[PDB]
């Protein structure tokens, strides 16, 4: 493996103390970062330069890459490393049943970073929406769970609950209070989505702890808004541990929302993309998009960027620090923020012209170096 | 190029011949003492046949829970036709199809279940509980666009998959074989759903797996009137589904005596099945040889039957031109101990025993598991 | 009345001056207004659209029959008789919540009750036989519709659907009389021109009446020619017409009329699927519909005539 030379770069979102200037990095064949300095020299080696911004490979903690093995789940390479993603989530597509399976399609043969929040139902999301993974206690295997877990610790972050009456039907919070129940066994973090009321978001609030993640933090959707009740508002503000999470996914983002929230000071902890089958070509582009709603509704600059590295890699325990040390496998994402006048269009349909977007440019996992882009609607 | 020499046809007549098979894995020759230059052969003693058919199998390795490799139940077992029996549904059919079908070896074949999530996580999680669960849908239009892999629906009916539910899906299932106007293969279990209307509502072309099956309420040695009905139903295929539960002996040995013998041998191979109960392809021939089914009877069962069932030609293949597709196998005499999903042992005298399986231009080693 | 051609067979002035024949009658419609969700107004469909004879296909049940009564068949122009739904609430929540989810749904000593009570109103028991309905209990209902209808002496209406309750397996059940709404479909797993066997039930069920109910997705053209065109024809032309059928695909009963004469019915056949037919189900016999086919051929209701009574009829828009 050839060494590369990454020129022009302008490091953003390390340490708090890491040089905003200009700088040069120096990848060694063995994909670690053999230097770093205003203007190093270089061997017979690859040398890209651009003109610009360069931090830790995005992660995106929020996606459904469990590809051939649920119907609704996309491929890694759909929103990976050529949009400038290096770690994906997958979020409950597969549960203690065909987790093997995910592991052996999925994750091992991706050059990405690939953790998995395991689903509390069985069946993951084989049929998505169509056959609710968690019709009651036969689709829980606790068990099972418990040993899926044990022989997969390098790969499951956590378990995934959809609370929701699509999914979970008439039975509201008791899969929650469950899953909270095999979290704290498991000693792990817990993803709950929210949506149609019947398991209220208010409820999961009540339920979760620190480090617990709600994704659809800001959806727009009656009965699920924490805009149209103010003692859900209080609430999710108050929730000093609890990790908001965007997965903006086809139903669960809106503009409004996210704009009430941010200027009365409550930020999203991470952004994601909820990317599926269902919500990569229209609504959800690609993480890069929802980045630049994000920026469009006021949420400064380096905490989208933050919001997108450190923080949704604190609920995975993926080790962020002094990653520009050498000797450190390099792991970054190029990208530049330009001036644009482009729409974007919410999961309420809602349409907005983002004045700036995230582009990334490359996206660089050890010594290979891939020529990243936003995704392109073919439709 | 491969020269097999010395082998025994079956299954296609003549007698001890010898076979050439080109680099582009065609039958280039057949004929006694042949003279090859510079080419791998392999010699035996040793019958040769059309590579066997598994009319009934789980793959879907990783899709589902239940699923073994094809690697595990074919080439190297002396088979090199797999048919997936219902692991996936219209949900993830592509993935099976992706992951299993194209990278393999075998011409691997499936049947479509009527139940969408299919066995992800068998028999644990039903795939037939309610109406919810078939999307007519999506079945005509998943199979549109598989028809080459897809060779019929299935709809296992028993209550420890269909609950209390009647043959209604089975009803269902067959509404819409006919419309995709291909056949269904089903399972009968635990008598909530009725052995003696499956038949009922079942047509020709049509199979039956576990067709010899031990247990109470779906036996038919213990019903006079069942069996009777099996056996007048002309065009319905029985199909042995060796499994952990699905085979008896006594069963067979009682059927096969009054003249009633399977359509075809399938094992009914999966996680919890390939290791005890059956074994191999190969073991449940031996099983069926055992209660007195004859050799070329039992042959027949593991290639022109199946192969009828999923459309799979198997006319002249031995002619010149045509892809080489055989099962090398010897039957040989022993004495070893096995035993059906009653629990019930027997002494097998004689055992088939696959020496090589050859897929076009490539002869894979095989045995026994 | 002058200038009018009576075909299919001066009160008390004036009378206009060009088809003449009995008030048309709509055998499947949805005027349980108010009551239910679905249903639609009395004169939405009717006297000025050119029917004098409304048949509500099961908007109530026995749990409110009484409403439908007096809301909508006593104070109503046109003769408004009805089927009664196995299903007690009957479509007040139409698909949203099914009428026929278990056995808890039917009350055989209430619709006993109800008839009784309203035999000169109520023409026969409906039953909406599709897993959207009845879920995964197929032909239960169904037989045990019959069973009632049967101990009540009135006619059977079933509509056939999605799969799960075969549609085959409902004409197994009937009996002559009784009637099949949404025959000509042209929907997956309920079409009668995907499985020989059943158009050949369909034509071998000489007493079974099929009836069209074109509604937001029971009629096609497809199949009704290759059906038509082979000698099964309707039994009578209906229009299952709702708050969601009635303004996009089957504006009115006329349109419906003219699609089933724009395949192969002959208009002898066609206004006669939309009186003497249907009047023999409802048990019918001062009351005319004055039409005249046009070009563009589609029929064209011009008046209504209830006993010194002509009303303006003219086609939805
Ligand atoms: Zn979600
Ligand atoms: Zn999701
Ligand atoms: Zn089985
Ligand atoms: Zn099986
Ligand atoms: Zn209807
Ligand atoms: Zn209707």
């Amino acid at each position: 493996q050839a060494p590369i030379l990454l020129t022009n770069v302008k490091p953003v979102g390390f340490g708090k103390g890491a040089s905003q200037s200009s700088t040069d990095i120096l990848i060694g064949g063995d994909g670690k970062i053999a230097a770093v300095g205003s203007a190093l020299q270089a061997p017979a080696d690859t040398q890209r330069i651009d003109a610009a911004f360069i931090s830790p490979g995005w992660v995106d903690l929020h996606v459904h890459i469990w590809h051939g093995g649920t119907d609704i789940s996309i491929r890694p390479s759909e929103c990976g490393a050529e949009r400038g993603v290096t770690t994906l989530v997958d979020a409950g597509s597969a549960g203690e049943a065909n987790f093997h399976g995910f592991r052996e399609y999925i994750i091992e043969p991706s050059r990405e970073r690939i953790k998995a929040f395991l689903n509390l139902g069985s069946i993951g999301l084989v049929a998505c929406n169509r056959v609710p993974e968690l019709r009651d206690i036969k689709d829980i295997d606790l068990d099972r769970i418990l040993e899926c877990y044990a022989e997969n610790s390098e790969h499951i972050v956590g378990l995934k609950v959809r609370a929701s009456h699509v999914i979970t039907g008439s039975w509201g919070v008791t899969p929650v209070k469950l899953g909270k129940k095999i979290a704290k066994i498991l000693k792990v973090p817990m993803m709950v989505h929210v949506g149609e009321p019947p398991a209220l978001y208010d409820e999961v609030l009540e339920i979760l702890g620190p480090g617990d993640v709600v994704t659809h933090c800001f959806n727009g959707k009656s009965g699920s808004s924490i805009m149209e009740d103010e003692d859900l508002f209080n609430l999710a503000e108050r929730c000093e541990g609890i990790r908001l999470d965007i997965g903006h996914g086809g139903a669960s983002f809106s503009f409004k929302v996210a704009e009430a929230a941010i200027a009365r000071g409550l930020l999203p902890f991470s952004i994601s993309t909820d990317l599926h089958g269902h919500s990569m070509n229209f609504p959800v582009w690609d993480l890069a998009t929802t980045m630049s709603k994000l920026l469009s509704v006021d949420m400064p600059f380096e905490n989208v960027v933050e919001a997108v590295t450190r923080n949704p890699a604190s609920v995975i325990r993926l080790d962020m620090e002094n990653r520009l040390d050498v000797g450190q496998r390099a792991d970054f994402t190029v990208f530049d923020l330009v001036d644009a006048d482009l729409e974007a269009t919410d999961s309420n349909g809602d349409v907005s012209r983002l004045k700036r977007l995230f582009e990334p440019r490359y996206a660089v996992i050890g010594a290979e170096a891939i020529a990243a882009s936003r995704y392109i609607p073919r439709a």
